[PDB]
């Protein structure tokens, strides 16, 4: 009467499906024994240093076939929108100079991920979290990466741990003799955009749930990059077990999962229902970030067994900064994923404002035009984020003035990579506007910030703010951090706050820097058709 | 210079504070070997099959000594309302009936989840979950134990596994050569208070976190159980890491985490923001189900890391069937952590209803006493949840009837456990009535559903309904399921819908049941104050 059933059963277990690269030497790093009529490997901890090291040096720089596939297909589908084209080209183009290995594709080199499956009969000696941990801090620091770790020194105190450690380091124990992995350079941006819902039974019928997709879309909005790989999970045993699985399903992990489910309760990939989240993303208009058909490269949805009196539901998705890697050690040696190192084989006007003028006649000449004109900006942007403006805003708490830095000049939302040698600048793409919604009306009642340059749709506060103030609100491509780097900055300078790292104040020249107005002066928002 | 930092760094990583008890004879299953100058421990498998076995019977009927401690401080503390002292008390008598083996505490004898970390050199065979899930499998098949599992046939066609499987085996690699475990029996309503949530920076200073937290409690409301043990992450590597963090806080496993940061970002717990969310439990009003001091047992709140970006937040409760059970395996044979076996030791005016009359005489006589009246009912409940209600609610949406027994009696929304040998019934306390909301007033509509019985706030559409129809919600106590059944459940029928196992429609016949009329028929709600 008793059958198991576990709940996963892809059919490549193994990833066959996968191209991969056999580090060159690496046999020496591991060696086949049988122990107690068993076949076992030994390995040499140091191959999870090198390995590791590559996966998260290879990753900053390629792309897979899937991921670059959106992009050409959003330039030649005739239903794409012209921005549709111009942002994928963009992002192409990033990942073409991204490929040289000098700069990575996103200035968000992100969180060091590692998903590894270590057989019952594969001894490393033990100390796998170390030797993994020692390759990644071996890539972020001996590459033109960033350090975007914050620790906590207490519930509020923070600083910046300088090396993007610690690393997630998730390592199941499973049969065999082999060590798998998943790495994954997972973006802030992307991973905020994860959400868990907990619903019932009233949800799972066919108009309630397209219903509920097409509004829970609609939240991701433009604020992770667009186009996306979108991953829907639709139940599971708990929301920390639904969410794993709505990760795994937006890097592709279970695309060789079954299609239909049976009374034992497996997983099942629901390809019909994957088609009804294309659809909803193609007909939404919000598009590749700027309106259009591209909202989404493909969709993943995967329907998960259920406690009787639960619904859990996970969201997800990968963000234009694409980056996972597969990989695997085994009798033979350390095999990685291979990406695509040739990108340009995918690969088939505007307002000049002029920066170096007061702020009042930049303002003056946003103001003649509306929502939805792409502009190229020529001049000087002071640079800060998050930690900035939470300080800023403590300052003028504490009766201080609103510093002069935040009323000179237009306010980009960025956090540098590391400058390679001989370069202008690292890889410097904007970061998510939303986050600082809650600052602009108080600062430009203070008289600051009237215009910001990031990316994403934002709240109404910020509209309302603008319309108030006299403000705006540019959106930047989001994603080609590389592109804007090489071509667009010119020089750059740490302002303010140097011990926030990336997280500092800075004061750059700039060239040629492509944006759009998203909110004007005047209570406008280009977002206000698709995203409400 | 390189220096690895273990996120989790607990002083007692063992569970060394934890007393075990030995599974007589178990050294059996067991083997010290020695490979490659390496100390290995060969482990049958059949003693996972054992373990798991124990454990998911055990936890059904004992409790810890925290969670029985808290409910006697509900008792005796001079600040706990009346409410609250009557819940507690109502809880332990509970206990001491599940202490006797045979009725489960809970008829919710919820999901099985395991967390398990195998050694590299433990050698079990590599079939752990098959075997672990032979014990769970033994523990809900031979034992008067609920089946809750939901499999999906397809997206929207579902049945029960009849089984309680699939399991959540979530199988580490750690370094060692021993098996460690912890167990935990989630029940779907406390699973369905976990939440996730992706906030910024500016939550982190004292008075935004404070106000979130005072905001998020109420969310929780009474729809999991309270007393809770609330368990509060701030930071975490990535939402699915921030859910099994809040997870494992709630039952107590990271009790022994440092309590201050450092600049490498490991996890700590927060005493003092473990109290600031006592203080705000306490004053929220909201008590031990029905107003009052003892919203939670006691909190545990983690900080962890975050990248700059980005900063999830979890929050989820252990209900009122708090259970979790530790073990392990190593060269002595199977441990697993003792827990109470006397209850009692812990243990230091109402309306009566007939509710075989007409309905629309019970509803007078409802009618004539405000929100919070305490009342016992006799007679029959129609027992009906979310199944039911949604086959139901299809039957109409194609033109069909309301059904009469739908409008004989109140209706009880509640799945029973299976019944022991001898007993009238199983366990059979109610289910979380927010998740059938939506139905009520389209039923009451239709001249039915217009008395339910459950547990938890509900929404405002209820209130609305009620008011309309000359409807009543009554609150029964929720967790108490085996003295409902021990001393109020006389006898127990399937009415309709067989199919759905638990899920059926029962009539029940019940003496001296305990309820709080929680909504009126004029508009008033007894948690409209505490959870506005
Ligand atoms: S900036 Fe955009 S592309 Fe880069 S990590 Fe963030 S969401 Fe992804
Ligand atoms: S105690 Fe309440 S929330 Fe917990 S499992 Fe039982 S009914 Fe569900």
């Amino acid at each position: 009467d008793f059958h198991f059933s576990a709940i996963f059963q892809p059919t490549d277990p193994h990833h066959h499906q996968t191209e991969f690269a056999k580090v060159e030497g690496s046999e020496k790093y591991v060696e086949e024994v049988e122990v107690f009529g068993r076949q076992a490997l030994k390995v040499n901890p140091e191959a999870l240093t090198i390995l590791a090291h590559r996966a998260f040096s290879d990753v900053h720089h390629f792309f897979r076939k899937d991921h670059l596939e959106g992009w050409r297909r959003a330039i030649e589908d005739p239903e794409a929108s012209d921005n549709d084209r111009y942002v994928a080209t963009t992002l192409l183009k990033n990942a073409c100079i991204a490929a040289g290995r000098v700069l990575p594709s996103c200035q968000d080199t992100g969180t060091a991920i590692v998903l590894g499956k270590r057989g019952e009969l594969c001894w490393t000696g033990g100390e796998d979290e170390k030797y993994l941990s020692k390759g990644i801090w071996n890539a972020y620091r001996y590459h033109n990466l960033r350090y975007s770790q914050t620790a906590a020194l207490d519930m509020f105190k923070e600083c910046n741990t300088g090396d993007n450690l610690p690393a997630q380091l998730d390592l199941l124990a499973v049969p065999g003799s082999d060590y798998e992995f998943l790495f994954i350079a997972k973006g802030g941006g992307s991973a905020n955009k994860a959400y868990l819902y907990q619903e019932t039974k009233a949800l799972l019928n066919p108009k309630s749930l397209r219903a509920f997709i097409e509004e829970k879309l609609k939240t991701l909005g433009t604020a992770a990059c667009p186009p996306y790989h979108i991953a829907l999970v639709i139940g599971g045993t708990s929301a920390e077990m639904t969410m794993k699985t709505v990760k795994l399903a937006s890097c592709r992990y279970y695309d060789s999962l079954p299609t239909t489910g049976d009374k034992y309760g497996r997983a099942f990939r629901d390809p019909e229902w994957e088609k009804i989240v294309m659809e909803v993303a193609q007909k939404s208009g919000i598009g590749a970030q700027f309106g259009g058909k591209y909202f989404a490269h493909q969709a993943r949805v995967i329907r998960l067994p259920r406690h009787g009196a639960s619904c859990p539901v996970g969201l997800a998705v990968s963000c234009s900064a694409d980056r996972q890697i597969l990989a695997h050690i085994n009798k033979s040696g350390i095999y990685i994923e291979q990406l695509e190192q040739n990108p340009a084989q995918y690969l088939p006007t505007s307002v000049k404002v002029d920066l170096k003028r007061p702020i009042d006649k930049v303002r003056q000449q946003l103001s003649q035009y509306p929502v939805g004109t792409r502009v190229m900006l020529n001049g000087t942007l002071i640079v800060a984020r998050d930690i900035a403006h939470a300080k800023i805003k403590e300052m003028m708490d504490n009766g201080e003035p609103l510093p002069e830095y935040m009323k000179t000049s237009p306010i980009y939302y960025a956090g540098p990579a590391k400058t390679p040698e001989g370069y202008a600048s690292g890889s410097f793409g904007p970061a998510t506007a939303g986050r600082m919604d809650s600052y602009v009306d108080l600062f430009q009642s203070h008289g600051g910030s009237y215009i910001t340059l990031a990316k994403g749709n934002r709240s109404k506060q910020v509209t309302d703010a603008c319309k108030k103030h006299g403000g705006f609100y540019l959106g930047s491509i989001g994603g080609p951090a590389a592109i804007l780097a090489k071509d667009s900055i010119k020089q750059v300078t740490c302002l303010a706050f140097p011990e926030l790292g990336m997280e500092a104040v800075w004061k750059i020249e700039v060239e040629d820097f492509p944006a759009f107005i998203v909110v004007d002066d005047k209570g406008n928002d280009m977002y206000s058709k698709t995203l409400a």
